[PDB]
């Protein structure tokens, strides 16, 4: 269970857009974490994805490891969609 989302929002993934995934993957009892700059962060970390400091044209890949590994990696999937923070 994984999924490679793309990064093109303004901002970028900081405490904003971490504060919108740590809600839906706090759902899912599934361990997804992302990817960036080699660093793999969990998913329910807000002040940790702000050391990665991510911004536009840039990639993350997420994967989800638990029993609703697979429930986790769509539910932030969607969310990317509302908004329009990655695809």
């Amino acid at each position: 269970a994984q999924k490679t989302f793309k990064v093109t929002a303004d901002s970028g993934i900081h405490a904003r857009p971490a504060t919108v995934l740590v809600q839906t993957a706090s759902k899912y009892d599934a361990d997804v974490n992302l990817e960036y700059n080699g660093k793999t962060v969990n998913l329910k970390s807000i002040m940790g994805v702000v050391s990665l400091g991510i911004a536009k044209g840039a990639e993350i890949t997420i994967s989800a490891s638990g029993a609703d590994e697979n429930d986790a990696l769509n539910a932030l999937e969607e969310t990317m969609k509302s908004e329009g923070l990655g695809e």
